[PDB]
């Protein structure tokens, strides 16, 4: 995957998760030969879809990292409803791959379990980057070439 | 810092009281920025502001909408939301544009008071959606052509 | 508001309660000083989009009235999804201000006590042509002129 | 009147009996109007329906599509019928034609049929579907352009 | 006869058992309608599938798309079903392409073990779609222009 342009967006609200979900991710970037992707951090998980379009200018995948835990009223199901919807629109507008690495939980036990870190059950930030650089590289072999 | 963004503010009327919480919020922290005068835009419902939002994006940088929808006893509640998640979504994609949420969905009116910034409330999330418009409308012009 | 061109959209299925709502949207019409609105009638909600997407071309303002009031089966949660989706779309398609007045209700009796009956307690038609009036006379403002 | 508008029918397989029954009231509504010939094209899914009625869309005044879906066990029931309510929304807006909705969505087999039309059924979606979009389309007739 | 249609086939490698059970389904299917060697893709994920397909749409006349989603105990579950939905929805209609849909949501393992065609299995959901895509490639083929 050396030849491959990756970029990484990632909100900050719970940082020290989206440390360790970054934190996957480059590691799996290393490993397959890229030593630096674009790196990018937002304020918010509404805030990514707009970015990733950008992003999408000039790279072959883009990877979002976030957390969204749910509260005391129904906002939770709203701001998980717009990644949605913002994410796969932008994917079919720019023909890219934009892998999904954003949590959604509904304690914060099951978000920490779920990141990367020591004793987890599970990576979503490397899984999410092997996901987006094994998409690209069936697109490149699909599409015209000599 | 953040003094040559242009902003526009676009809040509902419906729950008075609470909307010019929000709205107040939102005010002081483009003027911490240096944001002195803000397009300021009142509409009557939820549901017309995604409509207003996209002719404020045609000339400015950021929108922030801020509203309060609040649970009754049937399943109307439900599709007001809907509309506006669709709406504000579709528009920022639309235009390339960061419209921020500050739109409070609550079961109860003390949820909605405690979440709007009034002297003993637990947050204000009409400043939190500010700082994220701005935010990411430095971002965008950061990562966009420049010289 | 005597420039506002305005144009309303009404269900029959439940005549009753239709002939309430399309009597309050008259009612602030003339108090606002237009005389004489479009109306136009249709069978039923799911028809509503279709016909305001074609009022939308030369109107100001479209008032959509209706009532769907649940049964049985899980019908009910589809025919208001689609309300939902066609209105908001009309709306920035045509950069118009579709005011939604249709009731979603669980029984009978609260239909008629949100349609502005001599005994109820609110008038949803009232409220959506308020609505619809000054987000028209707001847009015509921020517009350009002269 | 009826007889200048040009209709056309879409109806899926999957529960063949109720299908038929869904598809006799159509074409009933239809001689009664004073169309004798409508066309209709078969599918053998719901997912399938849209798709149809967009190509049917390029030379019709209106469209009626018929179909049973019925819950289960695990949560697919609730995907089926959201592309459905998807596609045929998306494709009304396109084409500005009306696309009647005359697919059944049920709890259980017994709800279905006591909606479809048969000898004892307290309904008949089909016929509905039908007198929805020829007026509907005639609606849209004297509304548009005419001399 | 179906011996004249292109077709493509992406599947998902999460659960990589079920996956071979379902596309093993397809590939029979596709042999008894006379088409010997159809375009294979794999993916590592499911919302990885709506942008293949648009790529594989555009030199195809009919797409299947498989997989399974099985439930957590997170709310996850619900929002990796609504992209794979709006996805496929949206591709089918811009391309004016069958995209079949045979992508498995269940609440436990054994429901989708049941529903993947080995064995002792109730159903096979792989076979179902790919004849769901072949007869509406060849009724599209009919509709349109042809001399
Ligand atoms: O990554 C996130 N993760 C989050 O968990 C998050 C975020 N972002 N934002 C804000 C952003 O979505 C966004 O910046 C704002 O909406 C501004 O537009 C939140 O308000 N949240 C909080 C999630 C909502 C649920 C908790 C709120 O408490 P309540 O439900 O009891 O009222
Ligand atoms: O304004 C309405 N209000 C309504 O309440 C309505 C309407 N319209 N239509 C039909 C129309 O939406 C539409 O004309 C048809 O679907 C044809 O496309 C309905 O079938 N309904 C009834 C809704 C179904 C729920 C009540 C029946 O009980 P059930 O749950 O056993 O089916
Ligand atoms: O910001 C809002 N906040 C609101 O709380 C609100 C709004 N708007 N609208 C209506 C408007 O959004 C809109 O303008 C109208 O639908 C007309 O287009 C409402 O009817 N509401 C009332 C809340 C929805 C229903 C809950 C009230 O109790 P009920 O269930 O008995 O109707
Ligand atoms: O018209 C229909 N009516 C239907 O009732 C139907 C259809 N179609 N399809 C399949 C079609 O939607 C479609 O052809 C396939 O998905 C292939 O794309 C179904 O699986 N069904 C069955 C209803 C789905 C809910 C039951 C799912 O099974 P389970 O929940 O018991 O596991
Ligand atoms: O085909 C699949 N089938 C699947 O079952 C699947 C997939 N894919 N992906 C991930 C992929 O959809 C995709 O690679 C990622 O979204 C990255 O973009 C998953 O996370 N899953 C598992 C679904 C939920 C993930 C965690 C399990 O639920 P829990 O967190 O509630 O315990
Ligand atoms: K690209
Ligand atoms: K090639
Ligand atoms: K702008
Ligand atoms: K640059
Ligand atoms: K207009
Ligand atoms: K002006
Ligand atoms: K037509
Ligand atoms: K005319
Ligand atoms: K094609
Ligand atoms: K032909």
């Amino acid at each position: 995957a050396s030849g491959v342009r990756l970029a990484i967006v990632a909100s900050s609200w719970h940082g020290k998760i989206c440390d360790a979900l970054l934190d996957g991710a480059r590691k799996v970037a290393a490993g397959c030969g890229l030593d630096d992707p674009t790196v990018v951090r937002v304020l918010g998980a509404i805030e990514i879809p707009v970015v990733a379009q950008e992003l999408a200018r000039n790279h072959d995948a883009v990877v979002a990292l976030g957390v969204v835990i749910r509260g005391q009223t129904p906002h939770f199901d709203y701001v998980c409803d717009a990644v949605t919807q913002g994410l796969t629109r932008v994917s079919l507008d720019s023909s890219t791959p934009i892998a999904n690495g954003v949590l959604t939980t509904n304690t914060e036990e099951q978000a920490l379990d779920r990141a990367g870190l020591p004793t987890s059950a599970e990576d979503k930030g490397a899984q999410a980057t092997v996901a987006a650089l094994a998409t690209a590289l069936t697109l490149r072999e699909l599409r015209a070439h000599s």
